[PDB]
């Protein structure tokens, strides 16, 4: 196909300092820190990921994250070469939205519940644009930016295993497709309507193929009108063409975006509120956001 002309920016080491450690998990650690280019007078709030086959894994993350550029989509700032390699990305200060949906359920009404749909809608079309597979799109892979902008991230299975969020052919005949994004992606909706529930929770993996096949789907989050379950379930039909496409979804989120409380039925969702960039939200003299930083 067509050459990916994507630049490949390499960061010296001193160009930024490292605040605090967000997080280790199976993969290494992520840091929050400041990146301060040479002599631009800018700060741009980072965040930093950090043996051969290691280093070879990571590089394949770079390629992919470096060849993205969407508003709904983490795109790689660059990479920093110490022993093992470090990637440097936008920071994301509120962390993935599963966590999000958790801690925040009681300030959540159905207007950012169907924004964040459409969003992540709207980067995976993009992703299917540049014709790319996720593979691994889950509540716990969309980031917040700020509570009205997410993007969707964790690039390391993205090609041109977590079972409960996999369509029914990729767990049995190891089949991905765009489609089969699509079964992950009612699966994350679920997870955003039940606020963060763990899908089939106390179901070994070992049965989810079987259960699938039988029929059984995940239950109807109580918020959910027939309008937005019928979507999801959309999304879990075994022929994969059968499926919504993500540009339908974005179409289908979006008119019921315009009209919320038609679609959730959420307690108290009207005089709900989450931070919002008056007060707060933001030396600071210098900072500036990676998306406002374009080089
Ligand atoms: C308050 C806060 C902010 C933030 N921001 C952030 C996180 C990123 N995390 C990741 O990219 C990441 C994900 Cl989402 C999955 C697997 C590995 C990584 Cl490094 C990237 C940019 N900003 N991350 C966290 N906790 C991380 C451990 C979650 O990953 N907490």
């Amino acid at each position: 196909e067509a050459p990916n002309q994507a630049l490949l920016r390499i960061l010296k080491e001193t160009e930024f300092k490292k605040i605090k450690v967000l997080g280790s998990g199976a993969f290494g650690t992520v840091y929050k820190g400041l990146w301060i280019p040479e002599g631009e007078k800018v700060k741009i709030p980072v965040a930093i990921k950090e043996s051969p086959k290691a280093n070879k894994e990571i590089l394949d993350e770079a390629y992919v994250m470096a060849s993205v550029d969407n508003p709904h989509v983490c795109r790689l700032l660059g990479i920093c070469l110490t022993s093992t390699v470090q990637l440097i990305m936008q920071l994301m200060p509120f962390g993935c939205l599963l966590d999000y949906v958790r801690e925040h359920k009681d300030n959540i009404g159905s207007q950012y519940l169907l924004n964040w749909c459409v969003q992540i809608a709207k980067g995976m079309n993009y992703l299917e644009d540049r014709r790319l597979v996720h593979r691994d799109l889950a509540a716990r892979n969309v980031l917040v930016k700020t509570p009205q902008h997410v993007k969707i991230t964790d690039f390391g299975r993205a090609k041109l295993v977590p079972i409960k969020w996999m369509a029914l052919e990729s767990i049995l005949h190891r089949i991905y497709t765009h489609q089969s994004d699509v079964w992950s992606y009612g699966v994350t909706v679920w997870e955003l309507m039940t606020f963060g529930s763990k899908p089939y929770d106390g179901i070994p993996a070992s049965e989810i193929s079987s259960i699938l096949e039988k029929g059984e789907r995940l239950p109807q989050p109580p918020i959910c009108t027939i309008d937005v379950y019928m979507i999801m379930v959309k999304c879990w039909m075994i022929d994969a063409d059968s499926r919504p496409k993500f540009r339908e979804l974005i179409i289908e989120f979006s008119k019921m975006a315009r009209d919320p409380q038609r679609y959730l039925v959420i307690q108290g969702d009207e005089r709900m509120h989450l931070p919002s960039p008056t007060d707060s939200n933001f030396d600071m003299d210098d900072v500036v956001d990676a998306d406002e930083y374009l080089i």
